[PDB]
């Protein structure tokens, strides 16, 4: 009784120590009484359903047995329609219990921020989330069973026109900036060595859009990035939301650079456009209105307030999600220094330091993480992977400065650079095909080199993502040195812009399979 | 029991003596009926029971109309919620019920190769109370007006396509703004090619708006498939017309720009229209099975009806794609033009290619005159199309004897001035009073309209008649002007920049000729 419990609530408050004290026994009272109620309830249809499978599936034993033929045929239509019907009771059960269990955690945080208490999370911690009735997973046990059963046995609009319209525009605007720059630039000074550099918020874009496609892929895989990422089912945010937002800022980004190159209203400056468009994006993001997914981008940035502070808080899914996340995202962050640094102007050190911060913070949740839990394995072991890169950008700054500047100790800094881009790369390379993606796996038999389970349709897309994967990660290495500027005057500020949107592309495929891992296989010991 | 019966038919059919089977078919589908017809009635019963419960606790609710009220009308919304979810669930077993014993029968009647499962079912199941009852909607009805006063799908492939191409579109039209407006160093003769090539833009326009038609007479209740006759079970939606609108937009787009631009120099300017007349002909032409072939097959069918109409019968579809027709004379105009121009690059056949339309729709009504020999309200249509082929003649006439300069141009002006206010006249009464239905005698609350209404706001038809009446002058005397009379350089503006505007014209005209058919049969093309 969600409705009253919040009527009895209001008029607590209108009606009002020892008031609110009487007032506090009675409600946990009526709290205990509903609590058994549903628990009860649970329980007897649980049962009931338990009861329902063994006969649905005794039958259906049966009826194979036997076909190991109209009256068959006819019990087959049957016994789909009785598991079908059956499937649908365990659905209704199974939200059956997120209703009620949402219920009792939502009132009870307003009785909390009714009467500015701590005790409503205290019952609900003591009494709900210890009841059977959500502490029983044969729900989930039984629905799955059911699916593999039939499956071996037996077997809005405005958003999308919107995700059109963007995509249209886009790719429009993308064939006017080709024809343009290779047209309509008569520039042969130092223009390509800057804008080159803007390829900022064009690494977001593509991840965006990246990202949507993850989402997808996830959505129909089966693998649900909803229970995972701690997300409301009721709030979800479908690929076509990741689409359509991706393509508004590609819009704004190409908008901004066509500008760049074309002579808009002479008043306005040439440099103005690319701070136009990064700070409109950071207002987007920033908006404190409650318009334009503003639950969504309240979630993002607390996520992201988190994630910089990792030390302090505990380390969620979603932390270490966001932290690999922004760790092939570093090419960004060099820009947006970049940015800063020329205009504040137009190695002092700042650039490795910039380039590795993500890398401290995924070292740091990892060592946090470890301080919870306090084992060693696999904890330590990201330590060192995480570090590795550390030390490689560093050796790699000192070579640099050694080289140019002409000291003989050079030699032994390259060697010690060439050694962390093996040492360092064979670690990324040995993690992820181990434990983030569980593949090599000793007990696949019939999957060769992969794990017991398999959700995506085709072997290939795993074979293919393999090689992939080892081509690439070797590339980030050498690119994360590079945009150290070892020397490489001219001929390195190209590799890396055109091998960033590679590693997003990495990132990507890696995203699938840290996901699907997770969803088949704990690895990451994030639930229980 | 549908499945019971198809098992009983097939285990006859295995079995086969027809003559006693038929008697044991028919006699367990009565024994069926009896069961859902009682129960519906029960159900139907028990569901007015409740209705009047719940309106007499809203009604007694809404009288006193604190936190005791807010409780009750929260859960009437809740109960009212509830009551209309078994309204829908009844109306559903309505229609179960009635399609399994249409379905079986037909069943029956194949299997036996007889046609007395279709008389059962006419003589049985359609006069069964339990499809007869309207009762059913008209509680559906009351709940849901009683919920909204006193309380209170297309595809996702091919709306992302609308999407895509809208956006195409518009950033193309950008692009060809500001092109004309700055890159376009060329002050010869240019204005008055591409100008008088604003043709296709034409049909592009009119098709965007038919698209509007669709969905706004889909939205409306008016049902332009019934009155259409096109394969009730399909239809074409408005987001297919969207589609194909701006997929002809796209291409139009790239070949103006392509003709502003220097695209490769082998290729000349004066091909890229070319190639678009040609690539949208192709594409309507196409013999192929591909690209709405039913819908262009159906297109061209009734293209080749229309124009060789003196012949075929008359039905709806015909008549309305001539009246369309009578407003896109422009485009014919335009491909007149084309043809003469890369032929040669008052002959004047321009005149004639111009109201050749009107010579499709009269005659089509004539025809309509000599198969029902009933003159009204025929003839009288008739002599409206006819004011056309009057006035473009004297407008010519007038036009080479002012060139020629003899001693009649004035009487002359003074006669097709006359004949031009009275063809407007006509028309425009025409307008208003069949092809509308406004004005209507019996219509009171409504003032100047019809005694029923439709759209949901009068303003819309308030407006709609002055914008009829301001524009049925214009389309006029764009047509007087479009015989050249001299107006050499003043009068090819005038045209382009009016040509949209008679697209529009016939937009509003579709919504409310379609909306009075509906409704009305001023049209005699049904029953």
């Amino acid at each position: 009784q969600y409705e009253a419990f919040k009527d009895m609530l209001y008029s607590a408050q209108d009606q009002a120590k020892r008031y609110f004290a009487k007032f506090e026994e009675k409600f946990f009272q009526t709290c205990e009484k509903e609590l058994a109620k549903i628990n009860t309830f649970y329980s007897e249809k649980l049962a009931e359903a338990q009861r329902r499978f063994a006969t649905l599936q005794n039958e259906l034993q049966s009826s194979l047995d036997a076909q190991k033929e109209r009256v068959q045929h006819r019990n087959i239509k049957d016994l789909k329609l009785a598991f079908s019907e059956f499937y649908l009771s365990l659905i209704l059960l199974q939200n059956y219990q997120n209703l009620n269990f949402t219920g009792f955690r939502k009132i009870l945080k307003k009785h909390d921020k009714i009467l500015e208490t701590s005790r409503g999370a205290d019952w609900r911690v003591a009494h709900v989330e210890v009841a059977p009735f959500y502490t029983c997973k044969k729900i989930n046990q039984l629905i799955s069973e059911t699916e593999a059963v039939v499956t071996n046995e037996l077997e809005p609009a405005w958003t999308t026109f919107r995700v059109g319209l963007f995509c249209g525009i886009f790719i429009v605007l993308n064939i006017t900036l080709v024809l343009a720059a290779v047209f309509k630039l008569e520039t042969d000074r130092s223009i390509w060595p800057l804008i080159r550099i803007y390829r900022g918020g064009f690494l977001l874009i593509e991840f965006l859009f990246l990202l949507g496609i993850n989402t997808y892929g996830w959505r129909q895989a089966g693998v649900n990035h909803v229970l995972i990422f701690e997300l409301n089912p009721r709030s979800n945010l479908s690929h076509q939301h990741l689409f359509e937002i991706a393509g508004f800022l590609g819009i704004l980004w190409c908008l901004s650079l066509l500008a760049c190159f074309f002579a808009p209203i002479s008043v306005i400056p040439t440099y103005v456009y690319p701070l136009a468009l990064y700070g409109f994006m950071v207002f987007f993001l920033i908006n404190p209105t409650k318009t334009f997914y503003y639950k969504s981008r309240f979630w993002l940035l607390k996520l992201l307030f988190r994630v910089f502070t990792a030390p302090f808080h505990k380390v969620g899914f979603a932390d270490f999600w966001l932290a690999d996340q922004l760790n092939s995202l570093s090419v960004i962050l060099m820009d947006l220094e970049y940015m800063i640094c020329f205009y504040s102007l137009e190695y002092y050190g700042v650039r490795a330091i910039v380039q590795c911060i993500p890398a401290w913070l995924r070292f740091i949740q990892c060592l946090r993480r470890y301080r919870d839990t306090k084992r060693a394995f696999p904890h330590l072991v990201n330590a060192g992977k995480y570090s590795t890169t550390f030390f490689m950008v560093t050796f790699a700054a000192l070579y640099s400065t050694h080289k140019e500047r002409g000291h003989s100790d050079t030699m032994v800094f390259f060697y010690l650079w060439i050694v962390f881009y093996i040492i360092s790369s064979c670690y990324t390379l040995i993690w992820d095909l181990k434990m983030d993606w569980g593949l090599f796996d000793k007990n696949a038999g019939e999957n060769t080199f992969l794990r017991e389970e398999i959700v995506y349709p085709q072997k290939a897309y795993y074979y293919c993502a393999i090689i992939e994967d080892v081509i690439l990660r070797f590339a980030w290495t050498i690119q994360i040195s590079i945009t150290s500027t070892t020397l490489l005057p001219h001929s390195g500020d190209i590799i890396a812009t055109v091998f960033a949107p590679l590693e997003v592309f990495r990132r990507f495929v890696w995203n699938f399979f840290r996901l699907e891992n997770e969803h088949l296989n704990n690895c990451g010991e994030f639930r229980a």
